[PDB]
């Protein structure tokens, strides 16, 4: 009860910033997550013993893939932590509990392959879940781990509070399906601009949490340039492996996933910043002004990719 997690001074200060990098010491990531839960939620939100057992079972159920791994889980949870800490009064007690857990769990048991690849491969998960294939799997893995003995971090919640938090987690994880992001953001844009956005409307909160989930999930593009640049290598290592597997099925992959088209990566990153990233952090900044640093960092990185094209690096 009186046992606080504390970080070294540089981490204690920089963990509060949006652009924080959790570092290469894997053994410190559990403690970093617990630190964030304790400051974001409270030392009373979760039984430390159950939380620690939950975190380590979640770690175990992330795979050794180049990008969609345990480091991505904690990175996305830290971005959520930064959003929640900069928007103290906007979120309920259940939302703060659910969302850090949702982020830690959002890519559970990811194989490094897109929903498209599972569908073209005819993977069993594609017959079980026709849309948002991997995201419904991630939620399924989350419920499975929550039901392991001594793993129920929500056991002190009432029957209906428990159902509400698992519903927050489900919607939050489904929302990380980038196919659903485009329509979610357009609706939020219209709602904010016609002035109809209402944070007491549950369907409206859902949409806003969805966009936060997209923002945290994409947060590699909101880091300092050396982090963003080196993370891109991991992202494309997965894409190119999927491109290879598409070629094994007798299907020319999209250029994004073709390792023969590495030269077109800088222009491909521009498209992504302009079509996905900037629009995402812009609408997020309109709804939640204190998330402006994410939009600023994203714009800085767009400018760095422009410099790559111009041969200035
Ligand atoms: O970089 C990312 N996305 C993109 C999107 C479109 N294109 N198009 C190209 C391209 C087009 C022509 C020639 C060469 C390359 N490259 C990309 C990269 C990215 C970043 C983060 Cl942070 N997350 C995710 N997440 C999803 C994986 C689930 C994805
Ligand atoms: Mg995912
Ligand atoms: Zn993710």
């Amino acid at each position: 009860g009186l046992m606080q997690f504390t970080l070294p001074v540089r981490l204690c200060k920089e963990i509060e910033l949006f652009h924080f990098d959790i570092g290469p010491f894997e053994n410190m990531w559990p403690g970093i997550f617990v630190y964030m839960v304790h400051r974001s939620c409270g030392t009373s939100c979760f039984e430390l013993e159950k939380l620690c057992r939950f975190i380590m079972s979640v770690k175990k159920n992330y795979r050794r893939v180049p990008y969609h791994n345990w480091k991505h889980a904690v990175t996305v949870a830290h971005c959520m932590y930064a959003i929640l800490q900069n928007n103290h009064t906007l979120f309920t007690d259940l939302e703060r509990k659910g969302l850090l857990i949702a982020c830690l769990c959002h890519d559970l048991d990811h194989r490094g392959f897109s929903n498209s690849y599972l569908q073209k491969f005819d993977h069993p998960l594609a017959a079980l879940y026709s849309t948002s294939t991997m995201e419904q799997h991630h939620f399924s893995q989350t419920v499975s781990i929550l039901q392991l003995e001594g793993h129920n971090i929500f056991s002190t919640l009432s029957s209906s509070e428990y159902e509400q938090v698992l519903e927050i987690i489900r919607k939050a994880i489904i929302a990380t399906d980038l196919a659903l992001y485009f329509g979610n953001r357009k609706q939020l844009e219209e709602m904010y601009q016609t002035g109809s956005l209402n944070l007491n409307n549950q369907s409206h909160r859902d949409r806003v949490i969805g966009l936060m989930m997209t923002a945290c999930d994409l947060c590699s593009v909101t880091k300092l340039w050396p982090v963003t640049k080196l993370t891109a290598n991991d992202i494309y290592a997965e894409f190119w492996a999927e491109g290879d597997e598409m070629k094994k099925l007798g299907i020319q992959p999209i250029p994004m996933m073709d390792r023969d088209k590495k030269d077109e990566v800088p222009q491909g990153q521009l498209g992504f910043y302009n079509a996905v990233a900037i629009p995402c952090y812009t609408t997020l900044t309109q709804i939640l002004p204190p998330t402006e640093p994410l939009l600023k960092a994203c714009r800085d990185n767009l400018s760095q990719w422009e410099k790559v094209i111009r041969g200035e690096e």
